Protein backbone atom coordinates (compact mmCIF):
# COMPACT_ATOMS: atom_id res chain seq x y z
CA UNK A 1 0.00 0.00 0.00
CA UNK A 2 1.11 3.87 0.38
CA UNK A 3 2.00 2.81 4.12
CA UNK A 4 5.08 1.14 2.83
CA UNK A 5 7.19 3.20 5.11
CA UNK A 6 4.79 3.40 7.73
CA UNK A 7 4.79 -0.47 7.95
CA UNK A 8 8.68 -0.92 7.26
CA UNK A 9 9.07 1.36 10.39
CA UNK A 10 6.55 -0.10 12.48
CA UNK A 11 7.92 -3.53 12.24
CA UNK A 12 11.70 -1.72 12.95
CA UNK A 13 10.32 -0.19 16.00
CA UNK A 14 8.40 -3.38 17.42
CA UNK A 15 11.89 -5.43 16.79
CA UNK A 16 13.96 -2.59 18.42
CA UNK A 17 11.45 -2.32 21.49
CA UNK A 18 10.88 -6.37 21.94
CA UNK A 19 14.85 -6.33 21.83
CA UNK A 20 15.96 -7.73 25.80
CA UNK A 21 18.64 -4.66 25.51
CA UNK A 22 15.99 -1.93 25.35
CA UNK A 23 14.72 -1.69 28.96
CA UNK A 24 16.35 1.52 29.60
CA UNK A 25 15.10 3.48 26.76
CA UNK A 26 11.47 2.17 26.72
CA UNK A 27 10.51 5.73 28.40
CA UNK A 28 11.02 9.28 29.23
CA UNK A 29 13.92 9.20 31.43
CA UNK A 30 12.78 10.55 35.00
CA UNK A 31 14.59 13.62 36.57
CA UNK A 32 14.23 12.17 39.92
CA UNK A 33 16.65 9.51 38.78
CA UNK A 34 19.21 11.20 36.76
CA UNK A 35 20.89 14.51 37.49
CA UNK A 36 21.66 16.69 35.41
CA UNK A 37 19.97 14.81 32.82
CA UNK A 38 17.89 17.79 31.40
CA UNK A 39 20.94 20.14 31.80
CA UNK A 40 23.03 18.12 29.01
CA UNK A 41 20.80 16.58 26.87
CA UNK A 42 19.22 18.62 24.78
CA UNK A 43 17.00 16.60 22.61
CA UNK A 44 15.47 13.70 24.97
CA UNK A 45 13.98 11.17 23.28
CA UNK A 46 12.67 7.02 24.13
CA UNK A 47 10.91 4.80 22.50
CA UNK A 48 7.88 5.47 23.68
CA UNK A 49 7.67 8.86 22.17
CA UNK A 50 8.91 6.78 19.05
CA UNK A 51 5.94 5.18 18.93
CA UNK A 52 3.76 8.17 19.44
CA UNK A 53 5.28 10.08 16.45
CA UNK A 54 5.03 6.78 14.51
CA UNK A 55 1.30 6.52 15.17
CA UNK A 56 0.97 9.67 14.52
CA UNK A 57 2.51 10.20 11.17
CA UNK A 58 5.48 12.22 11.88
CA UNK A 59 8.03 10.03 10.51
CA UNK A 60 7.50 10.79 6.74
CA UNK A 61 10.76 10.00 5.89
CA UNK A 62 12.96 7.49 6.94
CA UNK A 63 15.94 10.31 8.32
CA UNK A 64 13.39 11.77 10.50
CA UNK A 65 13.21 8.00 11.91
CA UNK A 66 17.02 7.50 11.91
CA UNK A 67 17.32 10.37 14.08
CA UNK A 68 15.23 10.08 16.82
CA UNK A 69 16.51 6.41 17.17
CA UNK A 70 20.09 7.32 16.80
CA UNK A 71 19.56 9.93 19.55
CA UNK A 72 18.43 7.42 21.83
CA UNK A 73 21.51 5.62 21.88
CA UNK A 74 23.81 9.12 21.76
CA UNK A 75 22.17 10.41 24.12
CA UNK A 76 22.52 7.79 26.68
CA UNK A 77 26.20 7.24 25.77
CA UNK A 78 27.06 11.06 26.17
CA UNK A 79 25.28 10.76 29.76
CA UNK A 80 26.41 7.37 31.38
CA UNK A 81 29.95 5.70 32.36
CA UNK A 82 31.31 4.25 29.66
CA UNK A 83 30.95 0.69 31.09
CA UNK A 84 27.51 1.08 32.57
CA UNK A 85 25.07 -1.40 31.50
CA UNK A 86 23.04 1.23 30.22
CA UNK A 87 25.95 2.52 27.77
CA UNK A 88 26.54 -1.47 27.16
CA UNK A 89 22.45 -1.67 25.89
CA UNK A 90 23.14 1.61 23.88
CA UNK A 91 25.58 -0.23 22.30
CA UNK A 92 24.22 -3.64 21.59
CA UNK A 93 20.71 -2.12 20.88
CA UNK A 94 22.41 0.20 18.66
CA UNK A 95 24.12 -2.66 16.55
CA UNK A 96 20.76 -4.34 16.02
CA UNK A 97 18.90 -0.87 14.94
CA UNK A 98 21.99 -0.40 12.29
CA UNK A 99 21.64 -4.73 10.96
CA UNK A 100 17.53 -4.02 11.04
CA UNK A 101 18.14 -0.74 8.89
CA UNK A 102 20.20 -2.43 6.42
CA UNK A 103 17.87 -5.54 6.05
CA UNK A 104 14.98 -3.38 5.56
CA UNK A 105 17.01 -1.87 2.43
CA UNK A 106 16.42 1.88 4.34
CA UNK A 107 20.35 2.66 3.78
CA UNK A 108 21.91 1.80 -0.05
Amino acid sequence: DPDQLYSTLKSILQQVKSHQSAWPFMEPVKRTEAPGYYEVIRFPMDLKTMSERLKNRYYVSKKLFMADLQRVFTNCKEYNPPESEYYKCANILEKFFFSKIKEAGLID
